[PDB]
DNA sequence: AACACGCCTAGACTCCTCA
DNA sequence: GAGGCGTG
DNA sequence: TTTGAGGAGTCTT
């Protein structure tokens, strides 16, 4: 089996065992599953390669497939009958037909059936052919016979069975997405993918019904289509997008499924059709900020923080950019202090988002202008330092520059693997409890690369004994402890896709067992403690360098900076809350 | 010099059709 | 979201 | 005529 089909047959695999995601497909649908194993492998090589490809008609011309047959007309009439795959003869649509067809195909044609300019451009062609066809259904015929003739043998994929397999993809794909934004690097990798063990156990229904599903997928298809136009630049298109699915949510609002939504825990509730319309509103916040309509932006930005319901762990960007909005656009100092009052009292908000709301306050106590207001009323200090470069050494980044420079200051080993390196200990250290049973909905489906609560409060409350249990363990851990739970992990899991775990970020075991040694119980376990706490908040702004000594076994955490780069809220935090663990970190600038 | 802010980025590549 | 570049 | 920017396709055993 090629890569492609090896992919698609886990995906489908994946969701078919799952007996709740199934109640959402009819048994005419389950049939067309049914009806795809019973395909021969060549079948099924050919159906997924046009799966992949636009639904659009295809020449047989085009059609080259040398790993699945020389010639593919058996493949395809297999297809045909089966209910796949359509062919020529239900090709009748004259659109469709002329489309299909070559500049200098419609140029002969267009000789033929006399139009005004045969020599002009393939677009006016076919909607000059569509008029006559139009007014003269007895010409029109012909085109179609004239067309279909030139056209030649060609080939499309029915959209009915084609709707299947995109739903059990879409149920498939929500539990690989850890972040917001078949895909590349699965389709080609998932067949070869080995993934943690661990117990299925579904408590919760995510959707109610097959038409929750489609208000899902579509609302999905409008968060996916207002990206790509603010990708493209085109702001304008993005704005009506998102003032579409504003209309179309709020259509929506009263409808009895949101009701079992706000129910669902929000480790689930992220897979709800008004999670996607609340990020759509994100985007559309996004989009009213490049287009300068900051009082507009900032209605959206209030109505968000509104609610509870929908997208919590953003409601600290919310309110860090609605105080930006009334302070530097609108210039409402009042309302900015209010802004901030509510957001750093929020308990939702954290890390780079507190503490920008509280940069943000002591730049106001100590300003001219809001002295009419009342009182109004941190980090720790770090060490910098400086080096220089040419950058090359031949051509190297600031952070190869920095290790060579520790490297001639005593510290012979070193890793430049910014967030990966506590991430990878964080995997290998707590990998049970990570993987552990008896939290319901957290493990749904066989390709899991995380518990769907990680990336909530709920990880940590849902595990609690545990977690402070292996938490104290390690902070009280001889280096033979450390040395040998990294080892268990290592030998049990290598391999093993964990979202936590980049298993090439240390060279060897010994590297990653020689680091936990030189770094201790107290560093580790604080570290842990925060990327389990809160790993939403947590995961970002931990220092581009560990730099340690191999016989002292002195260590820095570095932060390198090139000459126009300042530290992020979320770098301070994380270089004052390694200081308060007790390890030496520094910035290493750098100058040309 | 520093700092706060807006803005853009989005995989890497082949091949071939047609403005 | 995070990072890199340009602006005042 | 002559051509190259853009879109569809492809990628891993
Ligand atoms: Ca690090
Ligand atoms: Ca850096
Ligand atoms: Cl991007």
């Amino acid at each position: 089996h090629p890569y492609y089909l090896r992919s698609f047959l886990v995906v489908l695999k994946t969701v078919l065992e799952n007996e709740d995601d199934m109640l959402l497909f009819d048994e005419q649908e389950k049939g067309i599953v049914t009806k795809f194993y019973q395909l021969s492998a060549t079948g099924q090589k050919l159906y997924v390669r046009l799966f992949q490809r636009k639904l659009s008609w295809i020449k047989m011309t085009k059609l080259e497939y040398e790993e699945i047959a020389l010639d593919l007309t058996p493949v395809i009439e297999e297809l045909t009958n089966a209910g796949f795959l359509q062919t020529e003869s239900e090709l009748q649509e004259l659109s469709e037909v002329l489309e299909l067809l070559s500049a200098p195909e419609l140029k002969s044609l267009a000789k033929t059936f006399h139009l005004v300019n045969p020599n002009g451009q393939k677009q006016q062609l076919v909607d000059a052919f569509l008029k006559l066809a139009k007014q003269h259904s007895v010409i029109g015929a012909v085109i179609l016979k004239r067309a279909k003739a030139l056209a030649g043998q060609s080939v499309r994929i029915c959209k009915g069975p084609r709707a299947v397999f995109s739903r059990i993809l879409l149920l498939f794909s929500l539990t690989d997405s850890m972040e917001d934004e078949l895909s590349t690097v699965l389709l080609v990798n998932l067949g070869r993918m080995e993934f943690p063990s661990y117990t299925i156990n579904r408590k919760t229904h995510i959707f109610q019904d097959r038409d929750d599903l489609i208000r899902y997928a579509a609302a999905t298809h409008m968060l996916s289509d207002i990206s790509s136009a603010m990708a493209n630049g085109n702001w304008e298109e993005a704005k009506e997008l998102a003032q579409c699915a504003k209309r179309d949510w709020n259509r929506l609002k009263n409808h009895p499924s949101l009701r079992c939504h706000e129910d669902l825990p929000l480790f689930l509730r992220c897979f709800t059709v008004g999670w996607i319309y609340t990020r759509i509103l994100s985007r559309f916040v996004e989009i009213l900020q490049r287009l300068h309509m900051y009082e507009e932006a900032v209605r959206e930005l209030e109505s968000l923080l509104s609610q509870r319901i929908y997208c919590p762990d953003s409601r600290g960007r919310w309110w860090d950019r609605l105080a930006l909005n009334l302070h530097q656009h609108l210039k409402r100092l009042e309302p900015t202090i209010k802004c901030i009052t509510e957001g750093l009292a929020d308990p939702e908000v954290r890390t780079g988002h507190r503490l920008s709301l509280y940069q943000r306050a002591v730049r106001l106590r100590e300003s001219p202008s809001c002295k009419k207001f009342k009182h109004l009323f941190a980090v720790q200090d770090v060490k910098h330092v400086t080096i220089t470069g040419r950058f090359v050494m031949v051509l190297c980044s600031v952070e190869e520059l920095a290790l060579a420079h520790y490297r001639r200051s005593g510290f012979d080993q070193g890793i430049h693997g910014e967030g990966s390196t506590f991430s990878t200990l964080y995997g290998l250290l707590l990998w049970d409890i990570i993987f552990m049973d008896g939290i319901p909905d957290v493990f749904r489906n066989a390709c899991q690369a995380f518990p769907l609560d990680l990336c909530t409060d709920s990880f940590f409350t849902s595990r609690r004994p545990a977690l402070e249990a292996r938490l104290q363990l390690i902070h009280d851990a001889p280096e033979e402890s450390l040395r040998a739970w990294v080892a268990a992990t290592w030998h049990e899991q290598e391999g093993r896709v964990a979202s936590l775990v980049s298993w090439d970020r240390f060279t060897s075991l010994q590297q990653a067992q020689d680091l936990v040694s030189c770094l201790g119980g107290p560093v580790l376990s604080g570290v842990c403690r925060h990327l389990a706490a809160d790993f939403r908040h947590c995961r970002g702004g931990l220092p581009d360098l560990v730099v340690w000594n191999s016989q002292s076994r002195h260590f820095k955490l570095v932060e390198v900076k090139g000459p126009n780069d300042r530290l992020s809220h979320k770098q301070m935090i994380w270089l004052a809350e390694l200081q308060k663990l007790g390890a030496e970190v520094e910035v290493c600038h750098v100058v040309a």
